């Protein structure tokens, strides 16, 4: 924006470093280098008097823009403001071999000359001085951590969030589309074998497909991913703090008043992704183990009924062939280990406090009944 | 010794490490080593933190100082250690991406567990010594960043500055006490020490020393930011004694500062001050006595009746220089009291001769009308 300004800057460092690292007063040389700095302090002044610099912005974030404005060429405004704040000891290094080279026989009009020069330079040095120390040079840094703050900190947590809300709906696309669309069929056997391979090793998802092992794993990394990112949602708000009000600049109550909304926004998107992932964790564990104990209780309740059967069926018929009462004690033998094989490894399994209170009392209400037909059944297979 | 110095043996390593599992593309046993490896580090990185301890409750010690400096000195190389650990969980979940892009059902999925609980592993170690390790080390090698600045650069060179203005300030008054006219430069004039034309040189250095002083003034009253933003903002309690510290060297400066104001208020008395008010003292003294010269002249010339013309002539002449004189110097003391150089005290000398002079005046003029009048 400042072509003119640009233009004078180089050689306005050379004039001031030439000042800066002189140990010889050349009178001429001197005066026309200070009064060049004195005359370029004014225009430079005059270009920044709202020109293109900061003024009120209340109005509107449009500010924003003119803060964007300022990073895009922050590189030159730091040179100027480094430069302006040498002028004053440039100055008065200069002032002290004038002082050295005072002696009291000569008349030292030249002292005169100089000094009235060098105070000339610093009533407009100290003008333009206040502005860009203390506004310009701070809204480069404040802009500059705003930024960051929004777009590399805030921004970035949204985008991870999502990612995870995403993730959360991409684990429900793998459940849905799957061999076991809802309520799988299993053996008891293999209930048996797939329940105690979980007594084995917070709660983890069930195997009910090499799909199962793939959602259980694609879960584990979305439930590690929170944490970060929680931890993120309670350690900006110091960062949020320090810039909304250590600042103190003009706009700061705009910013502060817009970050305030977008950590807001973002903390309510947060809330909904930790909620979604929650209402997953129950479907994905809470309701398998609950079908699994269904499962369970259908089968045990048939294989229960089916050993009364037979239990009804070998006191009726004791008449029958010793083929045809083997193969019923035989069968009695194999349903009856199963039955308390499943009960036992039911009894020594954690989920069951996971389990809905109805289908757990289904299982209990089966209990019950075998601890009355177990010894039933113990007794006939004792002769055998 | 340096418990720094045992980090420093393996933090290229550490480095390096990162850097491959950065950009890493379907590595399997290499990796279960690489991350392993960074675990155990990461445990032992810990424990020395633990054997010299550069997190500690050294508020109860004024030895912080000591600490700081010793942060800073190798602060260059925990920027590079703390930058590492900071990047391991990011890292970490790129390398988990990669392990959960390769699917592949249960084959890869058993390999993935061994991973996962490593990784797992790995993390536990991060967050526990990464964040609180970190968050204050890197708080406090920062606070000692800006405590140096606040304290060395511009706490400690203003006390130089302001010594050094004390300095020019006595050397001023050894000039003072080691060493024409002005006669109408005075009326030319008319707050100037030209009083001493050779020693005019003196006022020109007490010029700089006037001026000196408002940038100092300027950064003793900018400083109390800098000094409020550090004494509050750092999370830190060493803080508080820090705070302490800073506000006890602050007022030490500011009494010292005070003393040197007062100091060049004095002087500017001395040379400014006193050197106008003796020259109106001159004047006036000077002024009742050349009136009473007029008047023995007036007494003479009116005394002794028949005198000599070239004897009448001269004491009409010298009567006629002496007027004039009187007022040139009346003229030139009531022009001081519009600058208001002249003190209100030695103006009412003036004004006490002022009123015996309108009384004479008129005796003079009439002997001097009269010789006008011949032509």
């Amino acid at each position: 924006l400042p072509m003119e300004l640009q233009n004078l800057l180089p050689r306005l460092e050379a004039t001031v470093t030439d000042l800066k690292l002189a140990h010889k007063l050349d009178v001429v040389k001197i005066r026309q280098q200070l009064q060049w700095i004195h005359d370029t302090i004014i225009i430079i002044q005059s270009t920044l008097a709202n020109g293109l610099f900061p003024s009120d912005f209340k109005e509107y974030q449009e500010m924003h823009k003119y803060m964007n404005a300022i990073l895009e060429r922050k590189v030159e405004l730091f040179k100027f403001i480094n430069c302006i704040n040498e002028v004053e000891p440039v100055l008065s290094h200069i002032l002290d071999l004038l002082e050295e080279d005072l002696s009291a026989t000569p008349k030292g009009n030249v002292d005169f000359d100089l000094l009235f020069d060098l105070i000339e330079n610093c009533t407009h040095e100290s003008n333009f001085l206040t502005p860009n120390l203390k506004q310009l040079k701070e809204c480069i840094d404040a802009a500059m951590e705003f930024n960051e703050i929004s777009r590399d900190h805030m921004d970035t947590l949204d985008d991870l969030i999502n990612k995870n809300v995403e993730k959360c709906f991409e684990i429900q696309e793998l459940k849905f589309s799957s061999p076991v669309r809802h309520t799988p069929n299993f053996t008891l056997d293999q209930l048996i074998k797939l329940l105690s391979s979980n007594n084995n090793t917070e709660p983890k998802i069930p195997n009910f497909s090499p799909v199962e092992e793939s959602l259980s794993r694609k879960f584990l990394i979305l439930k590690r991913n929170i944490p970060p990112i929680e931890q993120s949602l309670t350690e900006i708000l110091p960062q949020r703090i320090e810039q909304f009000c250590g600042r103190n600049i003009i706009n700061i109550n705009l910013l502060a008043d817009f970050l305030q909304l977008k950590y807001k926004r973002i903390m309510k998107n947060f809330r909904f992704m930790m909620n979604e992932i929650k209402d997953l964790k129950i479907e994905l564990i809470d309701k398998r183990w609950n079908i699994l104990f269904i499962n369970l209780n259908n089968e045990l309740e048939y294989i229960i009924e089916e050993v009364r059967l037979l239990l009804k069926k070998i006191n009726e018929n004791d008449d029958l062939a010793q083929t045809i009462k083997d193969r019923f004690n035989s069968q009695l033998a194999k349903k009856s280990k199963i039955i308390t094989k499943t009960f036992n490894i039911i009894y020594r399994a954690l989920e069951f406090s996971l389990l809905d209170a109805g289908i757990a009392l289904k299982t209990n209400e089966l209990a019950k009944v075998w601890v009355d037909l177990r010894p039933k059944s113990d007794e006939i297979l004792l002769h055998i």
